[PDB]
């Protein structure tokens, strides 16, 4: 059964736009989105649809690139490190819910490498 998805707006949280956050949307997220292994990570896990009633019994801080995309579009984040933390949470959730060698884990591993390649150098202020 599904919890509400993570928030993509929060009016008591201050917003910011930075060159690095713009890059995280235009380059990092929008490029990873197109990778052949991106599809599991483009939306919150629908545990009812996928018949994973344990998913949210294990994963307590869910995160996905659909949520990240919407947060970037809303200027939800204060800085690039906050957004990077959401990507890292998404990858780590996959490793936590699954185990080494699983197909979904191989997909996350490849996407994580591409993510790190792209954030290795960010634009400056
Ligand atoms: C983030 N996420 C998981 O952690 C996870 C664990 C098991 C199953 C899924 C996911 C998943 C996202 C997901 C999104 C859309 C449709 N289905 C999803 N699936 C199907 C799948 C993907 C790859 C391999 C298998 C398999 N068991 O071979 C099954």
């Amino acid at each position: 059964m599904n919890p509400p998805p993570p928030e993509t707006s929060n009016p008591n949280k201050p917003k910011r736009q930075t060159n690095q956050l713009q890059y995280l949307l235009r380059v990092v997220l929008k490029t990873l989105w197109k990778h052949q292994f991106a599809w599991p990570f483009q939306q919150p896990v629908d545990a009812v649809k996928l018949n994973l009633p344990d998913y949210y019994k294990i994963i307590k801080t869910p995160m996905d690139m659909g949520t990240i995309k919407k947060r970037l579009e809303n200027n939800y984040y204060w800085n690039a490190q906050e957004c990077i933390q959401d990507f890292n949470t998404m990858f780590t959730n996959c490793y936590i819910y699954n185990k080494p060698g699983d197909d979904i884990v191989l997909m996350a591993e490849a996407l994580e490498k591409l993510f790190l390649q792209k954030i290795n150098e960010l634009p400056t202020e």
